[PDB]
């Protein structure tokens, strides 16, 4: 399970903290709840404990896992459609699945591109976007600010960030 204090995403509302198991009864039986707090967004979220899996609540990136995430978003390289609608759809999907590995992956092909021969609109939304969810949970890994955490992606975004 999740324990109290476990560190979590539940896409795409962004990163939170898990505060503890609430039992209710109804009807005679009792369901179990996880409760998650947001800090970000001064919300909660409660998730029945059969349901993590189902609704994409999963354990946030580890502080030893954020160097590798960096070397990733660095070499990052994968097949993406030359049509542009079929594209959108592509980084839309991984974007919205919300997996950091998958998220970084992408951006590195994005950033390649830029750096290269510059992105159309949609693609820099996606990059931008990319980078915020990285960022964000990159940060509450390392108990630091996005402002700091956005510092440590300057070697593999080739530059420095904004």
């Amino acid at each position: 399970e999740f324990r109290p204090g476990d560190k979590v995403v539940l896409p795409p509302y962004g990163v939170g903290v898990v505060a503890g198991i609430a039992q209710r009864s109804v009807s005679g039986v009792s369901r179990a709840y996880y409760q998650v707090d947001f800090p970000g967004s001064r919300s909660k979220a409660y998730v029945p404990v059969e349901a993590p899996h189902s609704v994409g609540l999963r354990k946030a990136l580890a502080p030893e896992e954020v160097p590798v995430i960096l070397d990733l978003l660095k070499n990052g390289r994968m097949p993406l459609p030359k049509q542009w609608a079929a594209r959108h759809r592509k980084t839309s999907e991984i974007l919205a699945d919300g997996n950091p590995y998958r998220i970084a992956q992408m951006a590195g092909q994005l950033r390649a591109w830029e750096v290269e021969r510059g992105l159309p609109d949609l693609d820099r939304q996606a990059l931008r976007r990319a980078i915020h969810l990285l960022a964000e949970e990159v940060a509450q890994s390392l108990e630091i600010t996005v402002q700091e955490a956005k510092r440590l992606f300057e070697e593999a975004w080739g530059e420095e960030l904004n």
